[PDB]
C-alpha cells in the first residue's frame, strides 16, 4: 500500500490583486513613476506573466504604513517578519481546516504534520503555531521545511511518502503556505531580475492529508505516491539564489533558467517512467511547478508536449500566480475537481500515470511519479 | 533490519575558548566592564555552566571588525549572514569528509543527505553547498532542516531512520553543523536570559552515516534507531523563542524552562519504554541534550538516575559547551569510543537498551530509543 492522498484544500489572502491593474499600481505605490522605461519593462513582463490575478495579504494600507518595504533595499526585516509569522500558520490553518473537514476523521487521528513555507522563519516555527491553532494531538512528529523555495510542493510529498510508509496506520497533514510579505520591494534599474519576481510571486496556502493503506470505507483515495526523485542541475550554480537579509528576502535571478529546466527536465523523466516502462511524456498527466511562463513553454516545446498536457498547470498560474511551493498542490486539487466534474476515467485527467515536477534553487529538480485513481 | 547508525565523527573551530577567561573577555570586547554587577552575574552563570572551554569561530579579530554583533541589538544580520552561510556547509564538510572515511565506502553509495543548522538560513541551502563539496551524486535526496534549534539532534536521527527505512539499500548523510555567529551580543540589563545564551552557546559540526540492513562485511554498526517519537510539553507555550531579526538571531528564555523538562520528561520515557517492558531508567543508557546543567541536574533529580548515567552528556557539555542540534551526536562519539576503548560489552555504556533525547522551542522533547551493539 502506497502513501495515497486522501485530501487537498487551499486557501488565498482576500485581497485580489488584478495584473492588468498591476504595472499601474506598483509604480504609483513604490513612488517610481518616472521610470517610466523600467515601468514599460514590467508592463511587458505582467502581460506576458500569463497571470490573470494574484493574491496578496499584503495590501495598500500595510504598504503605506511600512514605507521601506517600498523602497528596493529598505531596512525591513522586522516590518515583513511582523507581519508574515502571523499570516503563514493563520492562512495554512483555514486551509488545513478544509482539508480535515474533507477527510471526514478526527484530527487526532493525524499522527504527523508536516509544514513548509519560504515566507520567514521562527522559532518555534508555524509547525508549532499552527499544531497549536488546529488542536492537534501533542505528539505528532513535525518535520518544519524552511526555506526551500518552489520545488517544495514536491518535496513535501517525498518528505510524506516516506514518513507514511514506514509507520504503519500513520496520516500526515502537509501544510505548505506563502506570500509575497518577505520579497516585495521596489523597482531598481541595477536589478532588473526583481522585477520577475513582482510580476509572479503571490499568496497561497495548500493542504493534504496522505496516508498509505487507507481505510475504504471512510476516506477516498485521489493519487498514489508512486516514487520521489531530486536532482541539481549541471552548471546551474548561482541561477536562482534567495537571500534573507535586512531588507527582506532578496531574490537574483539568470535570465536562462527556463533554459536549464527545458534542457535538462528528459533526464529526470527518463530516470524516473524508464524502469516503470513508460516513454511517452503525452501518455501521462502533467503537474509542472508554473514558475515563469518561460519554464512550462520550453519543456512543452523541447519534450512535443500537446497543446494540453499542461492546462490545469497553466490555469492555476493565470489564475492564482506563483506561490511557490503551494503551486503544485492547487494544480491537483484542481485537476482532480475538474476530472470529476466532466466525469474522466480517472483522477489523471483520463490517464493512470502522472508526473509531478518541482522546480527551484540548485537548481534542482523534484520529480514524483503519481498514479490516479478511477472516478465515479 | 533497522535503521543503524554506521559512523560518526565531529569537528569545530580552531579558536578555543577558556570559560574560566570568557567573563572578562565577554565584558572587554563588549565596552561593558562598568556593568559590574551585571558582570559579576555572568560570572555565576559561567562558572556554574559546567562548560570549561567552547569552540568559537567567531574571534576577536572578526568581532572588532564588526562592532555592531558586539552591541546587544546592533544592526547586524548581514554581517552575520556573510559570516555564517560559508562558515556552516565549511565545517559541516570537515566532519563529513571524516565520516565517509571511517564509512569506507565511496561518496557515490550515499542516496540521501540531511542537512542540519541553526545559524542562518540561505538560498540554495547548506545542504547544495555541502553537496557540491563534498561531490556527492547530483541524484542525493536532501533534507533541509533549518532553524529547529536544540531538539534537532535527535530530528536528523527520526527523519534518518524512515528515510533509510523506507528505501532498500539507501546510505544516509547526516550533517548538524551550530555556531554562535548569528546569537553572539552584547548584554543588556532588560535582557538578563540574553546572558544565558552568552555562556553556554558554542560551535560544533558533527556528521553521521546512517543506513538499515548494513553490510556486516564492510560496515561496523554502533547503534540501532529503535523508535522516534515527538511532543509539546503542556503550558510551556513562550518558554524558549528565537526571532531571526535584523540584530541576527534573538534568543528569549524563561526561568523555570529546566523545571518544565524534568517535570514532563518521565511522561516521554514511559511511552517510549513501557510498551518494550522497560521501566527502571538506571538500566538504559542515556544520551541527553546538556541545554543547560539545571535541565540535566533536575532530570537527575526528578527520575532518580545513578551519578554516571549522564557521564557523555555532561562531559561533552564541559568539553565543548552547547552546541545546540551537534551535542547529541557528539555525545554519542564520545560514548561509543570510550567504551570501546574501556572495553565495555556494548557500546551502550555496557547496556542494551538506550535513550536518546532532544529538547527545544516549543517546548519540545525529542525521544529516540536506541540499541547499543556489543564489543569486541
Ligand atoms: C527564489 N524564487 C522564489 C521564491 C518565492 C516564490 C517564488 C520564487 C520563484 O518564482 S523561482 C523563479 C523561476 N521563474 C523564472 O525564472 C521566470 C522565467 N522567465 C519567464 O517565465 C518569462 O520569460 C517572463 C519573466 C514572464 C518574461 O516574459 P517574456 O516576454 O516571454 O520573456 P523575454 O525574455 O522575451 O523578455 C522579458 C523581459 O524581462 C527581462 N528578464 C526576463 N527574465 C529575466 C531574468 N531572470 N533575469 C534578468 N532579466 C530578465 C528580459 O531581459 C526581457 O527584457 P528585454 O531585455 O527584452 O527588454
Ligand atoms: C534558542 N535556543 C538555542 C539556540 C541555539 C543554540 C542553543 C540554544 C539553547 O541553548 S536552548 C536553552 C536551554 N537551556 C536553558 O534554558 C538553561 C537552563 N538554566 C541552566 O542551565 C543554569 O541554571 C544556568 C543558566 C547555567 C545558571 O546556573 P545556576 O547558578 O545553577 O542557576 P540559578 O537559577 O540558581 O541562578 C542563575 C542566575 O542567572 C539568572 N537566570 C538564569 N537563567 C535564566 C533564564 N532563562 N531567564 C532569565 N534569567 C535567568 C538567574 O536569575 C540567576 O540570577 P539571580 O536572580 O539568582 O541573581
Amino acid at each position: 500500500g502506497l502513501a495515497t492522498i486522501l485530501a487537498i484544500s487551499t486557501a488565498t489572502p482576500p485581497n485580489c490583486v488584478i495584473q492588468a491593474d498591476y504595472p499601474d499600481y506598483y509604480f504609483k505605490i513604490t513612488n517610481s513613476e518616472h521610470m517610466t522605461e523600467l515601468k514599460e519593462k514590467f508592463r511587458r513582463l505582467c502581460e506576458k506573466s500569463m497571470i490573470r490575478k494574484r493574491h496578496m495579504c499584503l495590501t495598500e494600507e500595510i504598504l503605506k504604513a511600512n514605507p521601506n518595504m517600498c523602497l528596493h533595499m529598505g531596512t525591513s526585516l522586522n516590518a515583513r517578519q511582523d507581519i508574515s509569522l502571523v499570516e503563514v500558520p493563520k492562512l495554512g490553518k483555514e486551509a488545513a481546516t478544509k482539508a480535515i473537514k474533507e477527510w471526514g476523521q478526527p484530527k487526532s487521528k493525524i499522527t504527523h504534520l508536516i509544514f513548509c513555507t519560504s515566507a520567514g522563519v521562527d522559532m518555534p516555527g508555524a509547525d508549532y503555531q499552527l499544531t497549536r491553532l488546529l488542536g492537534l494531538s501533542p505528539e505528532v512528529k513535525r518535520m518544519m521545511i524552511y526555506q526551500q523555495g518552489c520545488y517544495a510542493g514536491a518535496t513535501v510529498l517525498r518528505l510524506a511518502k516516506d514518513l507514511t510508509e514506514n509507520n504503519k496506520g500513520s496520516r500526515v497533514l502537509i501544510v505548505c503556505s506563502e506570500n509575497t510579505v518577505p520579497t516585495f520591494r521596489g523597482p531598481s534599474d541595477t536589478h532588473i531580475d526583481s522585477l520577475v519576481g513582482q510580476a509572479l510571486f503571490a499568496d497561497g496556502a495548500a493542504a493534504l492529508i496522505v496516508g498509505a493503506d487507507p481505510d475504504a470505507s471512510i476516506e477516498r483515495p485521489l493519487y498514489h505516491i508512486v516514487s520521489a526523485s531530486q536532482t541539481l542541475l549541471p552548471d546551474s550554480d548561482g541561477a536562482i539564489e534567495g537571500h534573507i537579509r535586512e531588507a527582506g528576502l532578496t531574490v537574483h535571478l539568470k535570465k536562462d533558467v527556463p533554459a536549464f529546466f527545458s534542457a535538462n527536465i528528459e533526464k529526470s523523466l527518463v530516470d524516473a517512467f524508464t524502469p516503470i516502462g513508460i516513454s511517452d511524456w503525452n501518455s501521462i498527466f502533467w503537474i509542472a511547478h508554473p514558475g515563469g511562463p518561460a519554464i512550462l513553454d520550453q519543456v512543452e516545446e523541447k519534450l512535443g508536449l500537446r497543446k494540453d498536457k499542461l492546462k490545469a498547470s497553466r490555469h492555476v498560474m493565470s489564475e492564482f500566480g506563483n506561490m511557490s511551493s503551494a503551486c503544485v498542490l492547487f494544480i491537483l486539487d484542481e485537476m482532480r475537481k475538474t476530472c470529476l466534474e466532466e466525469g474522466k476515467a480517472t483522477t489523471g485527467e483520463g490517464l493512470d500515470w502522472g508526473v509531478l515536477f518541482g522546480f527551484g534553487p540548485g537548481l534542482t529538480v523534484e520529480t514524483v511519479v503519481l498514479r490516479s485513481v478511477p472516478i465515479e
